[PDB]
């Protein structure tokens, strides 16, 4: 529920889920959004607020590589 504080949506397994696939393909940013925006349209506006904060740490490296993997 953080909108500001993406670090606390970056938690969720959800995010976990577009964090680990960025890494491997940075171009499905707005692909894994509209992910967010099936689920969640609402959150998902308020990523549109704060696309900047999310992609920097979708891009991070993260503990779980992913076992879907996604990338390839
Ligand atoms: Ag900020």
């Amino acid at each position: 529920s953080g909108g500001h504080p993406l670090e606390f949506l970056r938690n969720q397994p959800q995010f976990q889920q577009m964090r680990q696939i960025i890494q491997q393909n940075p171009s499905l940013l707005p692909a894994l959004l509209q992910q967010i925006g099936r689920e969640n349209p609402q959150l998902l506006q308020q990523i549109s607020q704060h696309q900047e904060h999310f992609i920097q740490m979708l891009n991070e490296p993260v503990q779980e590589a992913g076992g879907q993997g996604g990338g390839g």
